[PDB]
């Protein structure tokens, strides 16, 4: 996370850490006690998912869960970089707590100007990993602007957020992480232009308002 602050501990109880070989590579979002929503490009053959966390590895009530089952969106990367979402089925349901809670997905598609929140353990402005979960606010960008600077990769499965002079943005490690608007999960950290935090270049997020029916059906199967 670029230019953010240490999260107030367990303020984001839906944050799911995706680790392999004792190393974080992506994040995810708890949308159901046995289901984690993430970016399709965070796909792995098996998952080690950390819940109720703030530091990594340390915190009680925290759970480390196995996951051998995930479902990328059938149209992921068709066209290029589009439909970047997947669902992970936990081996065991999680018992929700105060530090582990689910969030619902926004029905309404994103609104230009809305100040939203994105969280993760991604790189900082200094280029080094944090020890504490990072939060930061970015504002949704109008479609015309989002469509024109990301031509020809712009797709309706995408919406832009951030790109302000405050240089607040998500980066490597934040992938698959949540974009919370108005208490609802509005998007997933998908991609941007390198480097992170460029003025005038908003981050691109998975437009979850377009997959509510796909997500539901996948969970019911
Ligand atoms: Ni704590
Ligand atoms: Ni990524």
């Amino acid at each position: 996370i670029i230019n953010g602050e240490d999260c107030s501990p367990h303020s984001q109880p839906w944050q799911a850490a995706l680790v392999m070989e004792n190393e974080l590579f992506c994040s995810g979002v708890l949308v159901h006690p046995q289901w984690v929503l993430s970016a399709a490009h965070c796909f792995q053959n098996s998952y080690t998912i950390g819940l109720g966390l703030h530091s990594l590895e340390q915190e009680p009530g925290s759970q480390m869960v196995e996951a051998s089952l995930s479902v990328r969106h059938p149209e992921y990367n068709r066209p290029l970089l589009a439909n970047d979402l997947m669902l992970i089925k936990l081996d065991e349901s999680v018992s929700e707590s105060d530090t582990i809670r689910s969030i619902s997905i926004a029905s309404q598609c994103p609104t230009a100007g809305n100040s939203c929140l994105v969280s993760g353990w991604g790189l900082l402005a200094n280029g080094r990993m944090p020890t504490v979960l990072q939060c930061v606010n970015v504002s949704v960008v109008s479609e015309e602007v989002c469509s024109k600077l990301y031509d020809p990769l712009y797709h309706p499965s995408m919406f832009c957020a951030g790109g302000g002079q405050d240089q607040k943005d998500s980066c490597n490690g934040d992938s698959g992480g949540p974009l919370i608007c108005n208490g609802y999960l509005q998007g997933l950290v998908s991609f941007g232009k390198a480097p992170c935090g460029q003025v005038g270049v908003p981050g691109v997020y998975t437009n979850l308002c377009k997959f509510t029916e796909w997500i539901e059906k996948t969970v019911q199967a």
